[PDB]
């Protein structure tokens, strides 16, 4: 009768989302009360964090301070997590989301749902969870990171999910007055959002290693929105329409990951020092996804042909990968597709 | 034949334009190379810019190029050009036209470069309708990321252009485009225009939360919430189309992005915000009792949504209006978008 939920993941983020979700999924009517949350056992001196968990209510290492809601549930075993799950949040780190659908393909519940918060990725990390698992999948993207949510800072996120009906549950269970979501249908255009803004930040933070100032900054987001949009179009199956990137999960998310986040950190070093992506890598981050991407863009856009309609992004590329220097890369803005 | 550019204003961007201007006049076949300027004459000015060429007191250091011909009177200046381009301090612009009126070669266009916004019958107006009806003139806008001081200096950057006529938009794009000043042509005058005015309420909003402590991704969602009710307005309000999309050029996010993150408006919302002190008394100690001008817009927007009962959809703009004007607290401001029609 009433929606069962699994969180699939547990650490700063899935703690952080079951501290929002238990509540909601206690208040209101539509859901079960016990949601299950997928937790790697560990033991933290000599005791099971599951059992921290269920006695403490707190995930003791890896959101510290927080109480979880008590009808939260930790369960160690994935499978047990899942089983009878109407609906499945998928909140574990990109490395891991591969191994976790091979063990639970074929153990879930009919007609089960889900909604993946992974950010970044080309394959849509969506539609991998989706094709080994057989279910419809949603999307959460936008401007908020893990800490905040959990000290209910205010921001926004945004929802892909194509069916309306499941869109208004997932928009249920996750809103709060600190945590605002706008549901749209656009799944793929939303998800590819995470993935491309990071090829813009590193561009950004080459803007600010060559000393530019913000006007230079904000043209060098803008065109790179512009070129995630024209990307987006030809990528993206399912309608792609400009009006989704005004969401949370596009322009705001670009706004914060081209003025604070580690591409944008490690971009300035490298147009600075003279350090190459990987040892920067090394030093701040014990892979770098931004020229990662970039490096699969070059690809898709050579296959299609496209690769000098995209030179923000192929600047991006070239700079990482093929030793262009970076002392170039606004040279490569100044005949740009969107002034033709 | 080529047609004749008058540039009406010399300050500090009339002389950034002047540079660009001038160059391309001179360049490019299809515009006389004699670019007049009006320079309002200082003891200290015209006789200095046509033997030195250079505005020693608006635009000291740069060379302006020698085609520029500085004209002391307004009318002189600008009575056999094709092309007006209006850059001139907003509030001048009322005098100027009077002086132009009915002065003006057959057929003249104007272009305006003035950002903000002026008051009319609907509350606000538009300035370039301001001059568009005093001369009568058709009018497109200039708007978008840049300062006159990186302009001048030939540091990258974008605006767009809102020209109703596709080929003097591209006449327009051909005078100002340089390979570190792209130009985005679109159709929509008011749309471009109306972005320069609404930017500050948002980045008086944008202060509040850098003043407030909060970080990047709640700034973002007030920037983005403004974004959204700047659109809503526009939609509601203005003449002519409306796109979402032209939100999306530079007079829209990217103007939008540069000045929630510096900018007179936003520097003097943070300090409000983190002393306590009166947008009034801030004025008197950061900007010689000049009036900043997103408060004031704010007011207006107060007034015109309240004519149409739609306070409660713009709960940003109408955020700083009442925390400018009466008394709510600063500390409440994030509250108010906590259930904003967006998420409805
Ligand atoms: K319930
Ligand atoms: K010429």
């Amino acid at each position: 009768a009433s929606k069962k939920v699994c969180i699939v993941g547990s650490g700063n983020w899935g703690s952080a989302i079951a501290k929002i979700v238990g509540g909601n999924a206690a208040q209101l009517a539509q859901f079960d009360p016990r949601v299950t949350m997928w937790v790697f056992e560990e033991d933290i001196g000599g005791k099971k964090l599951t059992e921290i968990i269920n006695t403490q209510h707190e995930n003791v290492k890896y959101l510290p301070g927080h109480k979880l809601p008590p009808n939260v549930v930790a369960v160690p075993d994935v499978v047990q997590a899942a089983e009878d799950a109407d609906i499945l949040i998928f909140v574990v780190p990109h490395q891991f989301i591969g191994k976790i659908c091979d063990q639970l393909k074929g153990h879930l519940k009919a007609n089960a749902t889900g909604i993946s918060l992974i950010k970044g990725v080309l394959k849509l990390i969506s539609e991998v969870i989706g094709e080994r698992l057989g279910i419809p999948m949603s999307v959460l993207m936008g401007a908020n990171i893990a800490s905040e949510v959990a000290d209910e800072k205010f921001c926004e996120t945004t929802i892909g999910c194509k069916d309306p009906a499941q869109g208004q549950l997932l928009k249920e269970l996750m809103q709060t007055p600190n945590f605002r979501i706008t549901v749209v249908q656009e799944v793929d255009t939303v998800e590819i959002c995470g993935a491309l803004k990071n090829v813009v930040a590193v561009g950004a933070g080459f803007c600010d290693g060559l000393g530019f100032g913000d006007n230079t900054k904000a043209a060098v987001i803008r065109l790179g929105l512009m070129e995630m949009i024209a990307f987006a179009k030809l990528f993206c199956s399912g309608p792609v329409s400009s009006a989704t990137f005004l969401e949370s999960c596009g322009v705001a998310d670009l706004i914060t990951t081209c003025y604070g986040g580690r591409n944008r950190k490690v971009a300035e070093a490298f147009a600075r020092t003279g350090k190459s992506i990987e040892q920067l890598e090394k030093e701040l981050l014990n892979k770098l996804q931004g020229p990662e991407t970039a490096r699969e863009l070059y690809s898709i856009l050579q296959h299609k042909g496209l690769v000098d309609k995209f030179p923000l992004f192929m600047a991006v590329y070239k700079v990482c990968y093929e030793g262009q220097p970076v002392g170039e890369f606004i040279h490569c803005l100044q005949n740009h597709p969107e002034h033709m």
